[PDB]
């Protein structure tokens, strides 16, 4: 009950995203050798804790047949969230939602996955973008503590984010 099947013609996408799934979800993903090369499907095998494997499966299924797909737009000063801190906040959003998330030109993020994974990631980005225009404790203190990666080119843009955005990012990282 550890293995699940996806369409055989998605093997490319799976093999390309393998390192990125293993890194974000701390699992091992293996493409089992298929029993007949004309099979319409291939079997994938996941290794690791139960929670990770479950989220990694949602991610892999959403990668192989996305039910929803769209580019989400937002003010470019938010873009540093998705590139900064060596991808940490993007990684947490992928772990939180199992959506496939790909930054584009500053101001834009490609979101795809299963229906609920997509909707959950899109709603979260809209909340962060919404909080850009709010007006407001040691939130700056706890937020700075997340920025522990060396040589972060985006460290300045992150720290000039409004407190409302920083606090919401703290909520994201400090979740299930």
């Amino acid at each position: 009950a550890d293995r699940f099947a996806v369409s055989a013609e998605a093997e490319n996408k799976v093999r390309e995203q393998q390192p990125h799934v293993e890194r974000i979800f701390s699992v091992g993903v293996s493409v089992l050798p298929k029993d007949c090369p004309d099979n319409p499907h291939i079997w994938l095998q996941l290794e690791g804790p139960k929670e990770n494997a479950s989220r990694a499966k949602e991610y892999l299924k959403g990668l192989c047949s996305p039910e929803l797909q769209d580019e989400i737009h937002y003010p470019p000063k938010l873009h540093c969230i998705f590139l900064g801190a060596q991808g940490f906040f993007l990684d947490c959003l992928a772990w939180s939602t199992s959506a496939h998330l790909v930054p584009r030109a500053p101001g834009s993020l490609m979101i795809s996955g299963l229906t609920e994974a997509f909707v959950m990631a899109q709603s979260r980005v809209e909340e962060l973008a919404e909080r850009l225009s709010w007006d407001f404790t040691g939130v700056l203190r706890d937020f700075s503590a997340l920025l522990q990666s060396p040589g972060d080119a985006h460290r300045e843009a992150l720290l000039q984010l409004p407190l409302a955005v920083q606090e919401e990012l703290l909520s994201l990282v400090q979740e299930a």
